[PDB]
Parts: C-alpha cells; sequence; structure tokens
C-alpha cells in the first residue's frame, strides 16, 4: 500500500543527483498513495515514536513547515530546535550541535547556506540527515515535488515542453532541476527565459534528442517554471490548453496575482505535493 | 457530541452563535474537563493540525489554542513570523487542517477567508472581535455561577479598545436574558456605537439595563454578579464590598488595574477562566473538525 | 514495566538536595530500562495526552531538545512557549506568566539566568516545575544523569575518585553534582581544579562539612591538572569558563585506563577535539544518558 522506497532505507540525502529514475519513479508513486490515504482522511502510524529535529541556520516558510507536518502525517514527532535560542551563542560548534541533536532524533532536516557544512554534519552524524536547502542550488526535495508537480498535472513528465524563467545565471536551485529532468526523462525541449551547467548534460541532450532554445514559448510551453518576463493574465492568453504555470515560491513581480484563478496555475498545489513527497522521502529513510 | 452547527466553519464574529450553539458548546466543554481532570484521554483529532498564525504577541491565546489541539489528540505545526499575507495563508492551508490567526488589521481575517480552504479561527482582530475569549467568558460564567440569564455584569477598564469586550457584550445581549449592564469606563475610552447601536433592539426587546459610569462605585461593587475588567483598580479592600456569591473575571494580560491582593479570593476566577479557556476551545476545535 | 519512582509523584524539582541515595538509584535503573525499550524499537504511550512546557528565559541546546524528546519518547506531547513572542512584552509578570502556563499543562521546564526565579514559580505553580537551571545556583537534572553516566560507565559511584574541573564558581552543573555525591554516595577523593578565583564556593563546600567528615571523602583543591589529578582520577568532570586546565589527547597519556572524561557541555578550547576518539570520552554519550534520565523522571512526575 505505502511501500517504502527500498533504495532510500538509511540513506541521507543530500543531492538530487543521487536519485536513479526508478528511485524518482517509486518516490511519485509512493507520495499518490500517500496522497490517497491522507485525504481520505486517515492516519498514518508509520514512525510514531520517532523524532525529525529541524537545524535551519536559515528562514524558511515552505520548508520548514511542509517537513513538519511530513513527519506529523507519518504520525512522528518533531523537536522545535532554534539555532538563535540555542548554545551556538556560547560558542558551541556546528559539529558538536550536530551530535547534540543526533543524541536524541531519528532524523535530521538541516538548511545551512555552505555544503561544506552538510558535509562535515554528515561526517559526525549517526542517524540520517536531509538537505533543506544550500547555497549550491542543492534543494533535492524542491527537484523531487517540481517533478511530482508535472508527473501529476499532465500526467507525464516524458515529452514536455518546459520553460524555466527567471534568475538562471545565479539560480542554481533550478540547474538542479534541469539536471534531474534532463537525466532522467525525454524532455522534448527546454527554453531558458532570462556553460558550466549545460555542459555536463550535452551528452544526454543529444543522445535523447532535447532541443534548447535560450530566449514562442508561451504557444509551446507544457510548462512555465519561474523564480525570483512577467507572466500575468495577458501573457496567459497566449498559452495552451493543457499546461501550468509552477514556482517554488516566494515570488514578487514576475509571476502577477492575475494568474492566481487561473487553473493551470499550479504554484500552490505545487506546496501541497511537496507535503506528499517529502512523506515518502521520510518513510523511504526511516523504514 | 459535537456541536453540529460549527461543521468545518471558520469562527470570526461573537455573532454567528444561536444561544443553543453557546450552551451545546458549553456542555461539551465541561464534558471534555470531567474527562481530562479524570485522567482520560482523547483521540478524536488523531492526524489533524493546526498551525498558529501570529502576527501580534500572546501567551494565552497562543497557547491555549495549541494544548487545546494538543488534548483533542491533534498536533501543531509552528511557524515564526518578503510575502504577501495572502501567499502566507495559502502556505499554511496546504498543509494544515485549521488556522488561527491573529493580526493587528482588523480586516485581514476577511482577507484570509478569502483565500483560504481550510477553517480559519479568529484570535483577535485589532479593535474588532475576540470570539472565543466571549465563548470561553461565558463558560466561565455558567460554571462558576450555575446560571447566566438574569444575571448583574460590570464591563470595567478600556471598553474602546478592548476586542474581548465588544465580543462578550455582543454574545450576551444576542442570545441571553441579562438583567442589568454596567459599562464602567473614561469617556474617550467608552463602548463605541458600532457596538452598541446594533444591539439597542435586543436590549429594547429583554428590557436589558445599560448603566455608564466613569467610576467603579461601591453600587457597582454590591450589585454585580460578575466584575470583567480589562487592561488599557479592583483590590482586596475594594473586594470588601462585593456580594458573597460572585465572581471577578478579566481576559488577561493585567497591569494594575487587578491587584495581586485578590488573587486567593475564592471569587477570584481569572485564572480559572485560563483553563475554562483550554476546555472551551477544545470544544470549539473539536466541533469544527468533525 | 518501567513503575515510577513514586516519590517524585507530583514533585517539582528544584536541587540536588532533594534526592535520597534511594530516589538517585530507582532513577538511574528506571533511565537503563527506558533506554532498553526505547533502544529495542518499543512505542510508548505512558504519558499519551500529556502537556509540557518548556519556559526558558536563557539559550539552551541540550536541556530544552533532551527534554522534549523524553517527552515525545514518554508518548507525550510539548507545547512550544516562546517567550520573545510572549505577553510578557505587553507587561506580564513571571508569576502571572507561570500561573498562565500552569493552566494548560501538566509539567514545567524552567530555565532563568535569575537564581530565586525558580522560588517564585513554585510559589504560584499548582503543577510541578523541574528546574533546567536556575542562574548560577544548580542544574538537578544534571546531577542525575551525570551520575546515571558515571555509573553506566564504570559501574559504580562509591569509591571514585572524581576531578570537578574548570569555572567551579558560576558552574551550576558542579554545584549540583558535588551536593548530589557527596551527600549519597561513599567518594572517596573529590579534586577540586580550578584557579583560585573561579573555586567552589563557600555556600556549596560549608552545607557538605559535616558529611566530608562523617564519610571521610578526601577533598583537594588544585589550579592545573597535574599528574596526580591525571593518574588517580576515575572520572575528569570539566567544564566551560562562563589556567592549564585544558584536556587533550597528550595530556590523556597520563589518565588511567578504566575512566570516563565528561563534560556537561557546551564546550569551549577546555576540552580539545583531539579527545573525541577515545573510548574514555564520555561527554557525547552523556547526551543520550539525559535523554533517558529526562524520561525515568518526567514520568515518575507525573506517573
Amino acid at each position: 500500500e505505502l511501500p517504502p522506497v527500498a533504495s532510500l532505507k538509511g540513506k541521507s540525502i543530500t543531492s538530487a543527483e543521487q536519485f536513479s529514475r526508478a528511485d524518482i519513479y517509486a518516490l511519485i508513486h509512493l507520495a499518490s498513495a500517500m496522497q490517497r490515504k491522507i485525504d481520505a482522511g486517515e492516519v498514518l502510524n508509520l514512525l510514531q515514536g520517532r523524532i525529525m529535529t529541524p537545524l535551519f541556520f536559515e528562514d524558511s516558510s515552505r520548508t520548514f513547515s511542509s517537513f513538519c507536518a511530513a513527519m506529523i502525517r507519518l504520525g512522528g514527532s518533531v523537536v522545535n530546535f532554534k539555532v538563535e535560542a540555542s548554545s551556538i551563542n556560547k560558542g558551541e560548534t556546528l559539529a558538536d550541535t550536530i551530535r547534540t541533536l543526533d543524541s536524541y532524533s531519528d532524523v535530521l532536516v538541516m538548511r545551512h547556506p555552505r555544503q561544506d557544512a552538510i558535509e562535515e554534519a554528515l561526517s559526525v552524524a549517526q542517524h540520517p540527515i536531509l538537505n533543506a536547502g544550500n547555497g549550491a542550488g542543492e534543494h533535492p526535495t524542491q527537484a523531487l515535488l517540481d517533478t511530482l508537480t508535472i508527473h501529476s498535472e499532465l500526467g507525464s513528465v516524458d515529452g514536455i515542453t518546459i520553460a524555466l524563467i527567471g534568475d538562471l545565471k545565479m539560480g542554481r536551485t533550478v540547474h538542479s532541476l534541469l539536471k534531474l529532468l534532463v537525466r532522467n526523462f525525454s524532455i522534448k525541449c527546454v527554453f531558458l527565459v532570462a556553460q558550466d551547467v549545460l555542459e555536463p548534460l550535452q551528452h544526454e541532450i543529444a543522445t535523447k534528442g532535447v532541443i534548447i532554445h535560450r530566449t514562442e514559448v508561451m504557444q509551446k510551453s507544457d510548462v512555465l517554471y519561474t523564480t525570483r518576463i512577467t507572466i500575468d493574465a495577458a501573457r496567459m492568453r497566449l498559452a495552451k490548453e493543457k499546461m501550468i504555470v509552477m514556482h517554488p515560491l516566494p515570488r514578487n513581480d514576475e509571476l502577477s496575482t492575475t494568474v492566481d484563478a487561473d487553473p493551470r496555475a499550479a504554484y500552490f498545489r505545487q506546496m501541497r505535493y511537496g507535503m506528499f513527497m517529502r512523506m515518502a522521502i521520510l518513510w523511504s529513510v526511516l523504514a
């Protein structure tokens, strides 16, 4: 019914590159099985007596709350550790902070801007660590929920035309999304609406025959993915019938509130797919 | 049994409740009290999530709502408060079963309602209302005094900005036959007209007596079944004027207006009032999410 | 199983002085039994429906988190009151705050930088309060879990030689630990390692004087970690400044084979990371013992 993904058991998750196609599909179907059960109004006790602790050294609305609700809806609990009210103010090191939370918890959810910080944490923690985002563009559960969103709303990820839109120079998190999409699925076409990112993919781009075009988008795209070239109701008049608009959030003026009523606006539903994908992930790690 | 009338509703105003609704809530609160005090566990809302969305500070309101959800077997996702209020609401709405919102602007409850898919419980909208505070106040009166109709109540303090007294006056005038209401306040902090005017017809019809005073007269002390003071003096000296069968209430927090000298008086119901509050909110939350 | 320690039923915990040796061993053994159950994977429901509210007016990592984790693993719940986001900002007194959380809660866990704030709290609270640290006064539950650590790691507390190291003046953990050990056990020798400015206060040492004399406990002050201290001590218990008293790998060459290094934590440079791979390094394991001791305590208070 809710079979854990075996390959993730006990694994720390820090990068989307750690997943095969087969993991990605298994997580998608597990998250869908989670949605069915939860929207039926039924309880899960799968992680009763298990603790997640968040270590957020940066702010998060979405990701922090999503992670907590996921754990709770699996029947688990959350220790509300706050970095700003911690013994870090008395000089405690990052390594000592990890060992501390590791003495009480079953899983840690870490958000820290620096990649070598999550790495130092991995070298001292006995329990799994899940990366909730860093400045290197590693946000693996965002990449997976985005992919679940496309799959669920359109029926499939293979075959799609997708526009990536916004800060695609310094937006390291979408560079990861592209890589997951390109390595695991058969994308028809990418638009980059605005070197080191596309080069590692050139092979699969050629092998799989993925058409690329930097910048017409409105008419051809199955997915308009934007980040904080404005999308509004007027521009949506040119979009196709079966398509979606996505945004990891938060947004500024690049995505008008005039889109919010459009049934193709998928960026609020996107957050709820996030809860279910994170349920799929937590259960799989801790089963 | 959950109060059916509240099922899946948001709670924004004292005005939405019938007399039957209130008593149903009360009888439900009192059953919950008895089971909690007998050590009975209630697993009524397992796997439901409340998110408190507090843009102003709170000790009671925040904590009672969290405590009430927990005592119903429910859970709480804490959320620390650049992005719009509507976008924030949708975010919390994407994982919660119920939102508890307190916000300094009066009309923000209404804006949140306009984008929220799940029920929102108004926990203070500016100078407007505090609905669940009025329900728990009335539960306090019923439990401590044994009846609500026929009481003489003094509402003391800042009646102008006090959301609690706005809601409490509204709840008692519409659904009960109170005998007398003292409004005890200096002219500039008196109960506004936008609260009193709409109640005029009910006051007239039920023969409610309304007296305004600028200070806590001996008459007020000597005739009230309930002294409900609010923040911006009652002390043990003044409590010597109180009747034997009566209570002192205050929604809290207090400063000087309610002295610590009163605290040990059997009639000081304002601490028990917080606990009635927890049981009332259990009744509310269960009713909404049944 | 896991019968509660009856003597703690309904009791606030303010001081290491309030316990008997029987209470101490019962708590230690209960915590060990909790550890076996949790590590076997059992899901406890002993405190289903019960609430702890943390009330921390100072920073914390271990004490806050272990108490929350202890309550959870007992099947209990936590209300996350934040002092910074509270009605204390609108004029509310400590006493009214206590009465507020007391109206909803089964147990309060209180840390406050004022030494007598805990007495004020107890004066108005109907429900139990556990002292998680009162200024430079005490940290009673730390002393309990430290003693569980010693017992579990060494197998005995009577007859040990223990060095208390660092800032003994302001160190609330060593205040509680010294009182707990001296009153209830037959300690052979206590080394008090600290420069004169930071030595163990007389308001701790003087009350224990009779007991030390009757039990023949040897008390020896030093300024540094001398060869003697290193060679004789079964426990090295070191603290942070709230002197050559630093423990590192090279200093550990003088340590005996059967001994442990402890630190209540957080640490600064007084306890080098070069010690961390040493099997005698017990200060991480000490945190996990702390969670199990707080489970023993919370259960015994609330059963």
